[PDB]
């Protein structure tokens, strides 16, 4: 089998991405963020704390005659963000793009921080990171794509995220008319349940390539590049008044710069991300000073490689028995 659905920005500056997922029977339609840096299914619900439901679509599991109540079962997740969420689960049909999975493990929130309340286009996330994170009590669940993998043509999913323009996630095969040139593969350690890998180096704009090893996550949950400081210092660096600021938090530049690309390494392939797709527009309404697009992971504890990065290639996440991942260009 395999499955192709469409993904969309929520708003003018891609701060996340929303792909229509199918839940229960009769289909309920929710939006949902593919996050390859977690590993649960959560949604808005209509166990979710009305004050803290504020647009959102809702799940109702007593309206899916495939909805069941996973007994005992509670979950509960804190983001990198500061962001988290938490509640019971169900069990139900779950399809994207066409592709079906039975007995899948939906999770009903119960509560929601502010930030999700406060963003009504997202109905909640869909993870695609390992199984060894889901957070779900007594018995972890497994991932959609997990559960979809037996079936699937071939063990993988793709991103390919738009810039300012919609993509598609596709399960079960590789559309070989998305990409330019090859797909390059490289190793992944799961060891911290994510798609980790190793960046071969980076260059800013026109400059030289700089060989060294950076390890990081592949993941479309996050919006930002994240990079060790040296590597975002010489960026903005080239940016005439960019400047790191503790009170925005973080590199903030003057909106009439025109950016440098940012290149990074994947094997010997090298990945271009215009220097627009670094803009993420005025630090507030009517301000002349822009937030940037990468920024220091330091304090983190990992490097990520967020939309910024992912929306400049076409994206293999392999998950064959040793797990890989493939960029190209696009």
């Amino acid at each position: 089998s395999t499955g192709s659905a469409t993904t969309t920005p929520i708003d003018s500056l891609d701060d996340a991405y929303i792909t229509p997922v199918q839940i229960g029977t009769p289909a309920q339609t929710l939006n949902l963020d593919f996050d390859t840096g977690s590993s649960d299914l959560w949604v808005f619900s209509s166990e979710t704390t009305a004050s803290e439901v504020d647009g959102q679509t809702i799940y109702t599991p007593s309206k899916s005659t495939t909805a069941k109540l996973l007994s005992g079962a509670t979950w509960s997740i804190s983001y990198g963000d500061g962001s988290s969420s938490s509640g019971d689960v169900y069990t139900d049909t779950v399809s994207v793009g066409g592709l079906t999975v039975t007995g899948q493990a939906v999770e009903s929130a119960k509560k929601v921080s502010s930030s999700f309340t406060e963003d009504s286009t997202i109905d909640g996330l869909l993870g695609l990171a390992f199984s060894t994170l889901n957070t779900v009590s007594p018995t972890q669940q497994k991932t959609f794509f997990d559960n979809a993998k037996a079936s699937l043509d071939s063990p993988v999913f793709t991103a390919d995220l738009g810039y300012h323009a919609p993509g598609t996630y596709n399960f079960g095969f590789i559309d070989t008319t998305a990409y330019t040139g090859s797909i390059t593969y490289t190793a992944v350690s799961t060891k911290q349940g994510f798609w980790e890998w190793t960046s071969t180096g980076y260059a800013v704009g026109s400059g030289t390539f700089k060989s060294t090893s950076i390890d990081g996550i592949a993941d479309t949950g996050t919006t930002l590049l994240y990079l060790p400081a040296t590597v975002v210092s010489a960026y903005w660096a080239q940016v005439s008044g960019a400047k790191s600021s503790s009170s925005v938090g973080g590199y903030v530049f003057p909106c009439s710069a025109t950016l440098p690309s940012f290149t990074f390494g994947v094997g010997s392939a090298r990945i271009v991300i215009p220097g627009d797709y670094i803009d993420f527009g005025p630090i507030s309404t009517g301000s002349s000073s822009c937030f940037g697009g990468i920024q220091s992971s330091a304090g983190i504890g990992i490097n990520i490689f967020g939309d910024v990065a992912l929306k400049a290639a076409f994206v293999v996440f392999n998950g064959a028995t040793t797990p890989t991942l493939g960029f190209a260009s696009k």
